[PDB]
């Protein structure tokens, strides 16, 4: 059951002025299921206007962090009340496995769980008394709500995504203006239901679906926006950095990678290190930021570790992500599923080798669909070693040396993730400090904590999602300097 | 002795590339006392190679932080031993007082040496274990350098507004780049000579003389530029963010500001009070950043306040920068002295008030001196209430309510400080939390520690210098998250 909702500005369900509206689409059925309000200019700032009153109002501008936590455990329990339909319209409206999209939905309540107990322990840590050298000046630090924040996000984890945005946000003390992808915005849409379930004060969150141009273009541009966090692809961080630029405005970067994955002959478990391999490249149809897309495995282990990759890959369940055991889903839209079909044949026009799928699964007539693919005979000068192809698309190249291994998995203009896989501690160490990247998985690849900060360098952007730098991306810092001589300044000869 | 430098490159004195040089003015007596090279696009390429050689080398790619101390402490030990001589040029460079250029020259040193104690702090918190709430998972966040920094300064405070960027990102292990402002490159490009006889690593820094769109431009579109530390206008700032979008560069920005002095009835020294309000206006000709340019006086104390500060300005002392008590010098060019006057002429059409200066001194008659100017009979619609002037001008209102204070205060597009000068302790706690800047003096105004966050909200930028903020925005940080199970991850059907 599909619902049709409106966009959700200051606590009421409100109407796009221009009436306009965009399709929702099954990636397993290529069908309309719905449609969601597609957002423009003016609808802006509605919500903008929306996000500043509540700024300027007392049950949300004057909240203590305590009060903004009791609205955060209130959203996740409504989360997990309605786990199942949630799951089940994240799965209808990206692709998604249920397993994975019910994942997602414990994720997500668990991320407001954590920036509930911040939002608590933010009240304390709003004064910071920094002692000085001084017997003249009293100094300490102010943290206070930033203001009005712009939250452009992926459909990739449409929720999941949003709420690592949200959730500090509204921890913080800051007015959001959500805008989600128009590729999914269903779970985007029913946290405004959970939002008015729950009574959160008006204009504490906003939430503007439609087009990134149309919807996500004036929040960038608008000159009451004090801040952007944008999530998606590096073509579209420039656009959104550049129109910020305009107004001095400060704007967060979360895009892509090229993550590596090095597996070293001292592993313990082939088994265990081909699995990692598969959830690193193949969960979320590979349409994860930080997947592990170029595999350089040893020599050594190559042949032997080849053989496994395969046979496990090979058993990967590809069918309808509602059905029961679904292990790989369609990708999210027409348009995804051809650049990476593209990107599949664009692998063998360049000469490689296509060792495992590349092709669409026979047995499945509709969806877009495509088998996870193990690409090899890859060299550096290619596309598919050098751009993100978001599909489940894996490269994989050998090596001999430290040396050499190190030198493939930073040949990328990327830097979010990498992972190492060996027994050797002082290898993984050295591979700890070569790794130019923001995230570095040791025997293991994908998982991460909400404690942790989350992000990439390079091509993969700056700034830090999770963590208290998720909370503090959202505070404004206040110096506080007191004079308390009844001495004069001296400077200056008195009259 | 006017120094005759080339560019800082790679440990040695480089010539630039066109062999292009620009004059050195002197403000007080508009001559051409010499002049500083002037580096262009191919320039900028070789000093970037030198930095990323630099963090490819072992005696800088690898130094702990306590080693990297050691070489801040002996730059700051040069400055301190050519004091005088710094001193001298800097005031000959930039026409502020001798006295004021000394007191940078102390504040210099004592920047290097907080960023050497925080260098060796840094080794102790390069690793930082988190608890997490797993018996598989091991996680801690790891702090290292950045890699190369683009550092563009203003010429307000040439020496200081550099070391500034340049003491935190030496400390955190950055190989920086530094471009100085064409108005005031002396001290900057001496900087590299102490560097030269400290023996600093070799592309450790580099100092990149010449003109903003020439050498500063290419360092904001270099492709091996981790980050560009921005200080200056606001136009600018988005010059430079536009072409960091292009390459999705993070960029800070440390911009200008309409800082607000609000005087209460409550003030116990109104000779003390008058002093300050002087210092924040007039100290370094007006050519202060976070200069209380609006002052917004209770109508009580309006009368007497006016009286004694019209008395301590008519004796500001205005003579040249290098004289014996000198108290107020020239501003730094031709095209500043025009612009401020424009501004002081622009506030006469407009209907407003010169109570005070607004003229040109009569006893000199070469150099870029501007009587100190205090302009009254100012409504919120005019140029010079609302536009940062950087003159020593200061327009005055008054108020009779606290939330007209707060109303007229925060009547700006800037955010950077705040000044509020009265006795009630809870008025003033208020007024910590109304002011929407980021800085806030207690009875004063402009004194700052370097244990302190320094920055703004608004039209005056974001980011933060100082403090371990600013010594953290040369660090990239990276997660280390470590699987420590035997178990396989359950997730894909085993072959
Ligand atoms: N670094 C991270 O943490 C992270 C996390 C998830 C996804 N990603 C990256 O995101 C990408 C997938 O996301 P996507 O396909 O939605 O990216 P996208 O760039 O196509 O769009 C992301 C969002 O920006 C909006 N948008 C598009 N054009 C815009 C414009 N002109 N102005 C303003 N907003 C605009 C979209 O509507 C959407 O909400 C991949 O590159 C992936 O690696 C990164
Ligand atoms: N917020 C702060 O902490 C802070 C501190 C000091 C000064 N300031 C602000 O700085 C201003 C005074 O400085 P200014 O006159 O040197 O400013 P500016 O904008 O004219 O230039 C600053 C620097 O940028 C360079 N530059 C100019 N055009 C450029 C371009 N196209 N590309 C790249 N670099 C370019 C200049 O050569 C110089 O080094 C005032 O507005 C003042 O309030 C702010
Ligand atoms: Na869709
Ligand atoms: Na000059």
């Amino acid at each position: 059951p599909i619902p049709r909702r409106q966009l959700y500005i200051g606590g009421e369900w409100r109407e796009p002025v221009k009436k306009n509206r965009i399709p929702i689409i099954n990636p397993a059925t290529e069908e309309i299921i719905g449609d969601i309000p597609a957002a423009t200019a003016e609808d802006v700032d509605i919500a903008v206007e929306a996000a500043r009153k509540a700024i300027a109002r007392d049950d949300w501008g004057s909240t203590t962090g305590a009060q903004r936590a009791k609205y955060l455990r209130a959203i996740a329990a409504k989360v997990l009340e309605k786990k199942s339909v949630l799951a089940t319209l994240e799965s209808l409206d990206s692709g998604k496995t249920l397993y994975e999209s019910a994942a997602d939905m414990d994720d997500v309540a668990g991320c407001f769980e954590y920036y509930a107990g911040l939002a608590e322990a933010l009240d304390s840590r709003r004064m910071t008394p920094v002692n000085l050298n001084s017997d003249s000046y009293k100094s300490y630090v102010l943290r206070e709500p930033l203001g009005v924040v712009g939250l452009i996000t992926p459909w990739n984890y449409p929720l999941l995504m949003a709420i690592w945005k949200v959730a500090p946000a509204l921890a913080a003390g800051c007015a959001a203006i959500l805008k989600p992808s128009e590729l999914a915005s269903i779970t985007c849409l029913e946290l405004g239901e959970i939002c008015r379930e729950i009574g959160l004060p008006s204009g504490a969150l906003n939430i503007l679906t439609g087009l990134g141009p149309e919807a996500g273009g004036p929040l960038a541009s608008h000159p009451h926006v004090d801040k952007i966090s944008f999530t998606g692809s590096g073509p579209t961080g420039s656009k959104i950095m550049t129109a910020a630029a305009q107004l001095v405005k400060p704007v967060s970067l979360a895009l892509g990678g090229k993550s590596p994955i090095v597996v070293f002959d001292d592993i313990d478990n082939l088994d265990i290190a081909a699995e990692w391999t598969l959830f690193g490249i193949f969960a979320n149809t590979g349409q994860v930021c930080s997947a592990t897309s170029r595999l350089i495995v040893q020599e050594n282990i190559a042949s032997a570790f080849m053989d496994r990759l395969l046979k496990w890959t090979k058993n990967i369940k590809i069918s309808d992500p509602l059905e029961e055991d679904c292990k790989l889903g369609p990708v999210v839209s027409a348009g995804q599923y051809e650049k990476v079909l593209k990107f599949i044949s664009n692998a063998k026009s360049e000469g490689a080798t296509i060792l495992c799928g590349g092709e669409r699964p026979q047995h499945l007539k509709k969806g877009y669909y495509v088998q996870p693919t193990i690409i090899t005979d890859v060299n550096t000068s290619m596309e598919i070693w050098k751009e993100e192809v978001f599909g489940p698309v894996l490269c994989v190249k050998t090596f001999k040396t430290e040396e050499q291994a190190i030198e493939l998995a930073n040949d990328t203009k990327y830097g979010l993730g990498a992972a190492v896989m060996s027994k050797d501690v002082k290898r993984c160490e050295r591979f700890t400090k070569a790794f130019q990247t923001g995230i570095i998985w040791i025997n293991c690849s994908q998982p991460t904590f909400n404690e942790l900060p989350w992000g990439g360098k390079k091509r993969s952007g700056f700034g830090r999602d999770l963590g208290k730098w998720g909370l503090e991306n959202f505070l404004n810092i206040k110096q506080v300097t007191e004079y308390t001589s009844a001495e004069p300044l001296a400077f200056y000869k008195s009259p």
